[PDB]
């Protein structure tokens, strides 16, 4: 039995099984019909973001960007272990959810597939939690499964024709250096047309995030940090980055460190495209 | 100005710039975890592979082969002469990317370190067209480029600390006899543990088979030749050796000619493992 420490993680479905619908889909263009302020340089942008989708949520995801359309690239922003159990979402959790936190990412993708390889070796997976046993601490009262497939993201992605990119962040936390590099230089080595579905796990945080890095990356010469911040938060799941006391208090430092981020990240952005010319991890040694 | 001919062919600049990424990377390995069918024998192979790289791409590729870490082998499959100006990858372009078709590999050489060592003693190298240009005809429309350096493959190669290899694979074609024996005593004449980085032009149609060729030599006897093949199409960029109608329909000879080859050195690769002890032009004397 687990008991959520990184000696002996949790498996958390995350999907209620694995037809259950994406709760949390939005597209950013949305912004310029929903948001009263500045929108200059919203309505053209080809992304998507999400929670993490059952097996079924990956069609129905699909079917949502072939409505609103070239290359398609599902972006992973997971740093922790995750995979699929019978089309159902799953999650290797430990406090926090950061089981791969200070890993390598080469060394997180690894233990992930080690993972996921384990499972899929089984004919029944037993402890597997829902998400209310999970914060109830009910470690005992997992669920046995038979095992019909066990896949990682990919195998859906794939099957869909799309791209699949990680970006390994922190559950709660701002991106590292390394993966504020890889996001922006991503952007870069991509057709300007590039269709991006952005997802995490709660499609909240982090997604919501790298939502604003993209605006910033485009418009920080012609909007302000504020109005950026803002206008994302105006479409559902309306998640506000200038709001730092959440429901888990414990968090705040994180909160608050990933909107001082955001801050340099806006003004990295700005000079950017005013005519800066090294990534952010240079700008970054130079400014901070 | 050149004109595709064998008697005026294109130079042809493979990298967009010096520091364009690999966009084709991939090991071996990781079929474990997309591919669902047979995957006995896949987990522990040492091998990578890639398009041609750009003078960045080859910092890149020796990163990731360090993080998945003995001896490093570049596997240059490319039988046409290509090198770098400037630190972007160039080729030496004919019809179908054939200028060193029916020459003996010694020839090869030299034609290309002739061509190599003529544009290293210009200060000016003219007629540098993309691939887009030479795709669209506009051979008159390529850029004149001041030469800070003109290298070969080996110089990069050397400079990662790694071994350089060629097999002289002419574009779209199945491996010559001479080349199969080649590979198949370069694998035996080096330890189990060598980490091979297999790469041709595009990191596509000959690369593929070589990975196929490796798998078999270690596998053809605990799996069978459609999951061979169909398990090295299953990660990125999804390379199916079983496809014989491509882009090109002129080369589907060539495409039915290379998967012909393949079942027959799955059967030699099969019987090698058996007892079998000589080599793939000896058997396919006896057996072909
Ligand atoms: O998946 P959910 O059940 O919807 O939970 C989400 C998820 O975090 P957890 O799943 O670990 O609880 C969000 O993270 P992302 O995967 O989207 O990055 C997190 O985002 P933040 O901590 O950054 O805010 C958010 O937290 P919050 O509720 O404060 O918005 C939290 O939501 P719930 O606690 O309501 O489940
Ligand atoms: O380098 P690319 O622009 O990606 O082109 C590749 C490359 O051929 P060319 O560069 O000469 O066009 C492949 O050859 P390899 O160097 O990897 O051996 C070739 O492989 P095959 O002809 O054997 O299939 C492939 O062809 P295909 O598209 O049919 O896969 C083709 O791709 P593109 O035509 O899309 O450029």
């Amino acid at each position: 039995v687990c008991d959520s420490t990184i000696e002996n993680p949790c498996i958390v479905q995350d999907s209620k099984t694995q037809f259950s619908p994406v709760i949390r889909y939005r597209e950013v263009a949305s912004i310029a019909d929903v948001y009263g302020g500045n929108i200059t340089g919203i309505n053209k942008f080809h992304l998507s973001g999400s929670e993490q989708p059952s097996e079924k949520g990956w069609e129905a995801i699909a079917e949502s960007i072939s409505r609103k359309m070239k290359k398609v690239i599902v972006l992973d922003l997971r740093q922790e272990s995750h995979g699929y159990l019978n089309g159902r979402a799953i999650t290797l959790v430990s406090v926090y959810n950061w089981i791969n936190l200070g890993k390598s990412n080469s060394q997180s993708t690894l233990d992930q597939e080690n993972w996921l390889t384990g499972l899929r070796s089984r004919k029944i997976v037993n402890g597997v939690l829902t998400v209310p046993q999970y914060v109830a601490k009910q470690y005992s009262q997992g669920k046995s499964m038979v095992v019909s497939t066990v896949k990682n993201e990919e195998y859906y992605v794939y099957k869909k024709g799309f791209d699949y990119y990680r970006i390994f962040i922190s559950d709660h936390r701002a991106p590292l250096d390394s993966e504020v590099d890889a996001l922006v230089a991503l952007i870069k080595n991509n057709p300007e047309d590039t269709w991006y579905h952005v997802h995490s796990r709660g499609g909240k945080g982090r997604t919501t995030t790298v939502f604003a890095m993209f605006d910033m990356l485009k418009n920080a010469d012609k909007v302000s940090f504020e109005e950026i911040i803002a206008r994302q938060a105006s479409i559902p799941p309306f998640y506000n980055l200038m709001v730092t006391n959440r429901e888990i208090p414990e968090l705040t430092p994180y909160y608050e460190q990933r909107l001082q981020f955001l801050i340099h990240f806006y003004e990295f952005a700005r000079q950017s495209l005013m005519g800066y010319s090294g990534t952010w991890s240079e700008w970054k040694k130079l400014n901070i």
